[PDB]
């Protein structure tokens, strides 16, 4: 049948929330009281992929937005994007594979790796109102940790 999908937040595990940075990035930034607002809610869809009990394939789109996150080569590195697509075939459960990240629990946190280029993962900085990226290194300075809160 239909795709499913659930409205959604995510914070980094310093509790960075993400805002429009522009277009076509995100940023994460410390955020608290009326600022909230200002957070990015996605639809996570649960679409097709390889699958296991710890490790969920979904895509990040923004809510009721025709913009989805995505993983590409850019100047030949993985690269985080915000991707157009036509609102008429969106969402779908075959997304394509640039779309899907692979949601990963880990010890009480999540982590999102690019389905298309393993162990690539959405990252933040620690320093503050920074680019959401897709970076090449756990356990390092960058974020690559998240809890989510479920939106009505
Ligand atoms: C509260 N918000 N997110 C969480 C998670 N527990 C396991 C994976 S994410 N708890
Ligand atoms: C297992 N995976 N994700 C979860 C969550 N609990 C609270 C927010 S997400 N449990």
């Amino acid at each position: 049948a239909p795709v499913r999908s659930l409205n959604c937040t995510l914070r980094d595990s310093q509790q960075k929330s993400l805002v429009m940075s522009g277009p076509y990035e995100l940023k994460a930034l410390h955020l608290q009281g009326q600022d909230m607002e200002q957070q990015v809610v996605f639809s996570m869809s649960f679409v097709q992929g390889e699958e296991s009990n710890d490790k969920i394939p979904v895509a990040l789109g923004l809510k009721e937005k025709n913009l989805y996150l995505s993983c590409v080569l850019k100047d030949d590195k993985p690269t985080l994007q915000l991707e157009s697509v036509d609102p008429k075939n969106y969402p779908k459960k075959k997304m394509e594979k640039r779309f899907v990240f692979n949601k990963i629990e880990i010890n009480n946190k999540l982590e999102f790796e690019s389905a298309q280029f393993p162990n690539w993962y959405i990252s933040t900085s620690q320093a503050e109102n920074m680019p959401v990226f897709l970076g090449g290194t756990k356990g390092g300075q960058d974020i690559t940790d998240f809890t989510m809160q479920f939106v009505s």
